[PDB]
């Protein structure tokens, strides 16, 4: 095969030069890249990741690393931050909430941790924008069946509760 | 099934930064997008929209919100301006009437509103060129049988009235 | 299908900024476009025109408008100039013969005036380049059996008289 | 069905601005265009000329005119110069020998005249660069069996005689 | 086959202006090229390198010189610097562990030295990043069988130790 | 069967205007051209060269002249510089020796000369750096059997001699 790199690299754009911003940059373009091209085999994830990173030192992956987007995003964290990602999940989540917003930090949160709803849910509930929201969001997530049902319906609920109070993704008033 | 994003960007350009300026940019550039690469289902429209807006998780859509290029546009306007933003919808429409004219202000307004004949009809009738037009246009639309039918035959009737009086699109004379 | 946009756009160039000029510009670059990519169906004209004129939602066409290159140019004229009273058809046509010449002004002239031969034939007669050409043309049109055939063979006969006298499209001498 | 217009436009270049230069510029570039992409039908030859010229010029041809490259080059000469190319054949050939030398002027002179070897040879014999070149070239051409084959091997024989005297393509002395 | 050069040449970028900088630039950018287009044979490595470096008849390789990317990078090194004697292998390697770090310098030193594991292991032990690394790495290599296994397990151990101590490739702490 | 002239010409660039400068320009760019697009038959070599030099009939090769790249470049040298142009071939060569060193000069200087070992050997020996270089290279080349052999091993032996004395490519010291 040959990967359509002309296209994939228009969705994504050019990467950040500060190289401990990279795992979060690749983390939040992954959903888009999967729409524009079906990435099925770990060989193609590795090929795509290595193409879009270009000439950066020590930052090529192996197909061993790139089994899921998570596993890859965790491996590029370990080679930049030095630590494992799940020895500072708290600080990383808080840092994203402040720049990008809750629905972003939720998403990267469950890439880095490894689809651990319990933990990431609890760390986020900390950084929600005001007490009122926290109570609102909680009663919606308590009326699902399982924690498997809650990890699909979490963004759907946050987006409904922010409509009522009139806030804007980054958690500021529209009003 | 490679969505050719590089070509679609060649025609539309880059979307704005200030995400209050995204919902109209998407309505304006819609019939260009659809000429380069023709969409068919909601599925594809989702995959195209998300890929254009890039690595933005906050303004990401789902198939549910994308039956039509209008349903997509409406959903984004409620996330950015909030519901019942009637003073702002007043202001985006008054702006267009001055640059473009009333038949453009009508279609963009009706797109951003979720095809709300009653609201947008009302706003435009305050920005028409002079008392005699308002009255002539209304008498024609009142003869029509229901509100679905008025929304169909509005640009039609506005033209007929503007032609008699000898105005061009921007409501200035050609006699 | 797959419309070769970035090739078509290399060949035509950029559409002019004052949009009153567009309609005559889409006429001159038609036989170039048909070179690069043969436009068969009206659905394909719409797609190509819409992608060229970019994010200008004022000028978007439908299959309904663009059946022939001349139908499409006629519509785009109406929207940039306005619908005229018949008594002013003369003043539109004159203008065009000074830019483009008689064969242009005839064709648009019949589109704008419900394809009526008597009116626009009678108007054009006035603006030909010299007495000789006028009588030269008539005799060829007076051998024809009815006004239906005259309406077809008008361009054909006009070119044959301009050949003989040694005149360019604008009706001046080639030297 | 879709011609490679990107590749052909690299081989030719931009057309010259002064349109009395166009009909010879197209004669020089023809045999290279035949190499890059094969041109078999009139309908193809038409399209390639119409796309190269580009619509700023307004020199559109038809599948009747573009039958053979010489018939196309013939037609464009009339619509710029106003005369027939056979009105002054000497004064065209003498021009092309003063810039590009004998082998260009042989090649366009056969194009304009309609493969009239007997005439074009008789004209160019006058403009050759010195008595012994003339008498040396006319020894070789008199040795070959017929005139069909003389017109084939003419440039093959000319390049030889320029070698043995040490002149370049523009008939100047190399030393 | 024809190779996708325009795509490869958009992922790597322009090669540096000083040609002593070229042989390492090519090592950094190898994995990217393998991403765009998987390079399988020595032939295809040659074709790709020769096209990227363009007009340099100076640095053009053959299939002999490029079996593996590490052969090419060595051959290109010998040209741009010159073959140097044993006592100068010190200043070559120290120069590189400063730019790129131990893993790069080990692989090139083993290549510019005819795989002299005792020499290139000895020199690299002076430029390791702290005494506790020097000692930890030694123990792992020591409990291997012979020098041939030690040569092929070196980079495996280096990285394992660098991981525990939490260093990046350039050999500096990131915690 | 399209020759892709836009890809080739993105790697080589635009050939120089002064027709004396061409033969060496095509020598330098030869390996990069066959990197982008693999030639095989003499036919295709002919077709690519004529496409590049464009609408230039004065420098137009035939398949007879194009067995190899070198055979083309020799023939084009003889059309522009003369037969036995030995003062001229002196200065192209000494020129390249003072920018790019002896090993390029031997390779280019050989193509321009149609692989005339004894002539290009002779020229270069008088630009080598110092008397001790000349004796040693000569002894090593003399130990060879045939004159064909000597031209296969010439660069190899230059670099042995150069590497004892401790010189780089450009005849500069490396101590």
């Amino acid at each position: 095969t040959v990967i359509p790199i002309q296209h994939i690299r228009s969705v994504t754009g050019e990467p950040p030069r500060n190289p401990r911003e990279i795992p979060i940059w690749l983390g939040r373009n992954a959903p888009a890249i999967d729409g524009v091209f079906p990435v099925t085999t770990p060989d193609l994830r590795c090929r795509i990741i290595n193409a879009i990173l270009g000439g950066n030192i020590g930052l090529s992956l192996t197909p061993g690393d790139c089994l899921t987007w998570d596993s890859a995003v965790a491996t590029l964290f370990i080679r930049t931050h030095g630590t494992f990602p799940m020895h500072q999940l708290g600080n990383v989540i808080k840092g994203i909430v402040d720049q990008e917003g809750v629905a972003t930090a939720y998403t990267l949160g469950m890439m880095l941790s490894g689809q651990n709803y319990q933990l990431v849910s609890g760390i986020i509930r900390g950084y929600l924008p005001g007490q009122a929201v926290v109570t609102a969001l909680q009663q919606r997530l308590d009326q699902e069946i399982d924690d498997q049902t809650r990890a699909e319906t979490f963004i759907q609920h946050l987006n409904a509760v922010y409509e009522i109070l009139g806030l804007n993704a980054r958690g500021q008033s529209i009003r």
